[PDB]
């Protein structure tokens, strides 16, 4: 199960990422550039003992994932800002 | 397409709805105990035009919803806290 994500061409020199990253914190949240490739990379975080009285119901299913973007050359990452359970990642020529 | 929720019960007399909302505004979001039920509703904004050239891919998906909880009699709603894409309910005996 890998993130939803939306793309988006705010013109030809511009793209914008969105990737549905709820309940994520920042410190779980990786973005970089490598080899041409900007890789998205969440690792949830060292478990916690989970009472499995407490839990009546758990539908909401949190799993470590990556995703990976060819940049065009010579494309950048300009901000990676993450806002409503929504990581948005601007990438520009 | 309803949203995930979890429920948990902190102790016999409190429990915790989470419902994953990434991407949803305090505006489209109410709450409201009638009848004896909780109900949780998303209405989602007043459509914008979309150029559909600047979508390159769309997986994120976003739909109006409606969830309900009976409330054990004499149970009430403390607060509602959205972060993270997350909306959180306290519901106390």
């Amino acid at each position: 199960a890998t993130p939803a994500y939306d793309l988006q061409k705010r013109d030809a020199n511009n793209y914008l990422l969105t990737v549905s990253v709820p309940g994520w914190k920042e410190e779980e949240l990786e973005i970089e550039t490598v080899g041409g490739n900007l890789n998205i990379t969440g690792k949830h975080t060292e478990e916690t003992v989970e009472d499995q009285t407490h839990w009546i119901y758990r539908g909401i299913r949190k799993a470590d994932f990556q995703l990976s973007f060819s940049l065009p050359e010579h494309a950048k990452v300009n901000n990676a800002k993450l806002e409503q359970g929504l990581l948005l990642v601007e990438i520009y020529q």
